[PDB]
């Protein structure tokens, strides 16, 4: 290693002598596949040390000689280029190398093997990628030449098509990782000429500006599992997941989905808006003809909770296992399952015969109304806008909480000790607050018990609380007049997908069949969709 | 208008609001122009939730508006670049 292990040109005239002085005596063990044992660099031998030098006669000479093509490193900021000598040539952009190692060298490498991760090269070009426009040109030209030569040389394997070890392929790989621009690519795969078959998309007919072509689908949710749509939109975590999902073979797609599941949208919507006027209407009118109806009522109102807390619970314990949180996009399936369970809370309580069940009645109610602004998706295009919420509350807003619950307490603490309240702090605690929404009361206490000392020490109160909202309000405009970006049909289109990939299964009492989408269409020896596409920008 | 009746027909339901909901649901809307009331009485045998419901609904109503006047301030940026005399023009 310390041979090769060099910058002059001129140091592979000394490896001359070495090859026969080690190779033909004794040495029961062999010679030059020996590798370090640093436990950082376990496995990196001789062979990656002259690939890496950009040199082609010592990787020549050393598999001449009999070194092994199949020796992974493992160890390692690390620097992952596919543990292999085939996944670092390509990586390393070096076509004459990657040539050579595969086409005759004496005991060829292999182009379908792996790195104790599961990954092959096609794998670990895509893991190495980047959305830069600088690097998408190579991933996209060496992914492209070795896609044409494994046909060349085996051509009764798909290496496209050959699993990770977590069920993965690189068209999947690209999705989860959120590598957009080689994902695109490989969606939308021409290849005009003599390797025809192994593209994506067959352009069917084109006029003027006017082309109609067939898309493959293996990105399919029915019939499929583990799909490309659900990776996209579930165990996704990207910032870039809503860009990836308006590509062409992708947005028709969810279209005409969408389109086809849109009257049962509606039908849940008014479903609940029956059940929130009955519940209402069963609230309002309190026991404390038209007797029997109240019965009735509760009844109904028992069953509709029931329904919901069974719904929301095989939504969470039965399909979206390993959530893992991530980021809170499901932020009305927590209220739902609050109402619903706070719902049955309050009914369950006539056995008991507890006069506590009102509140909870009360807050149920409450819940209600306020989950209704969940269905303001479909509805048009409400909601484009609608996703300006939770944007920054979730982090700004808590802390301007925690500060002003704290700058509240102190100061109520401190007008207790001091000093109309008599022994209670509950009545300043909450007179603080009311003289900030409501009017107030501003005096000089009851003119007595010294008096007068209080009224300095408010004045500090009013500025403090001022000043936080200033600043949380210069936070709010400052995130908003800069930074803007027209990015919000994506944000909409990602939300509508989620639906649909949601009512696509059925209720949890009827489990709907699936429908697949495309024709088996053939086209030599393969499910296509038909895309229509108008551009005026030729030429 | 959904939260101020959702809010007003539960603090109706609970038992601060009083009597039927039109009344009520004018206290709640005084809130909004600025004049408003937090002592929640103490005959009310269902104390203290009331309290919550009020600060729920005047948080809902803060967070509503500055999202409101957000929106006013990004649409309004967009189209203020060079469209004043233009519009005086054609209306004359």
């Amino acid at each position: 290693m310390k041979a090769v292990l060099n910058l002059q040109d001129g140091v592979n005239a000394c490896i001359m002598p070495l090859l026969q002085i080690d190779k033909d005596s004794g040495n029961p063990k062999p010679l030059v596949n020996a590798q370090c044992i640093d436990e950082f660099y376990q496995g990196h031998s001789a062979l990656h040390i002259a690939i890496e030098k950009r040199s082609l006669q010592c990787v020549k000479l050393l598999v001449e000689n009999g070194a092994d093509v199949h020796l992974r490193a493992c160890g390692r900021t690390c620097f992952y280029f596919g543990e292999l000598p085939l996944s670092l040539a390509a990586c390393t952009k070096q076509w004459d190398v990657v040539t050579y190692l595969l086409e005759n060298p004496h005991q060829p490498a292999s182009l379908e093997a792996t790195d104790s991760l599961g990954n092959t090269v096609l794998h670990a070009l895509v893991m190495i990628a980047d959305n830069s426009p600088e690097n998408s040109a190579l991933v996209i030209h060496m992914y492209d030449g070795l896609l044409q030569m494994g046909a060349r040389l085996c051509p009764t394997v798909q290496l496209e098509e050959i699993s990770n070890h977590q069920g993965l392929t690189p068209l999947k790989l690209a999705a989860k990782e959120g590598k957009i621009e080689i994902f695109r690519h490989i969606l939308q795969r021409e290849f005009s000429g003599p390797y025809q078959p192994l593209s994506r998309k067959f352009t069917e007919w084109c006029y003027g500006p006017v082309r109609v072509s067939l898309y493959d689908l293996s990105s399919v949710d029915s019939w499929e599992k583990n799909s490309v749509l659900e990776i996209i939109a579930f165990h996704c975590k990207s910032p870039n997941r809503h860009r990836m999902v308006v590509l062409e073979p992708l947005n028709k797609l969810l279209q005409e989905k969408w389109d086809r599941l849109v009257s049962r949208f509606f039908f849940n919507f008014a479903c609940y808006l029956v059940y929130m006027f009955i519940f209402t209407v069963v609230a309002y009118h309190q026991p404390s003809f038209g007797e029997s109806m109240l019965l009735l009522g509760h009844i109904l109102i028992l069953l509709g909770g029931i329904y919901l807390l069974l719904g929301q619970l095989w939504y969470f314990w039965r399909r979206r296992l390993f959530i893992w949180i991530s980021f809170m996009d499901s932020y009305f399936e927590i209220l739902f399952l609050l109402q619903a369970l706070l719902t049955v809370l309050s009914q369950v309580l006539r056995f008991m015969e507890t006069e506590w069940y009102l509140p909870l009645l009360v807050l149920s109610l409450v819940l209600g109304w306020l989950n209704l602004l969940y269905y303001t998706r479909g509805f048009q295009h409400t909601g484009i806008y609608s996703v300006m919420i939770q944007k920054v509350i979730l982090r700004d807003l808590l802390r301007f909480l925690l500060v002003y619950l704290v700058f509240l307490f102190g100061f109520a603490v401190a007008l207790v000790s001091l000093s109309a309240p008599y022994r209670s702090i509950l009545d300043a605690s909450l007179e603080l607050f009311k003289f900030t929404i409501g009017m107030g009361e501003l005096a000089f206490q009851e003119q007595l018990r010294f008096r007068g000392v209080v009224l300095l020490l408010l004045l500090a109160y009013v500025l403090l609380t001022y000043v936080l909202l200033l600043n949380m309000l210069i936070a709010l405009m400052s995130e908003t007049v800069n930074h803007v970006a027209d990015n919000s049909w994506s944000i909409w289109k990602l939300q509508k997908a989620i639906s649909v990939l949601e009512m696509e299964n059925g209720y949890w009492w009827c489990r709907r069949k699936k429908h697949r989408e495309g024709r088996l269409l053939k086209v030599g020896t393969r499910w296509c969709f038909r895309v229509e596409e108008v551009n005026w920008a030729a030429w």
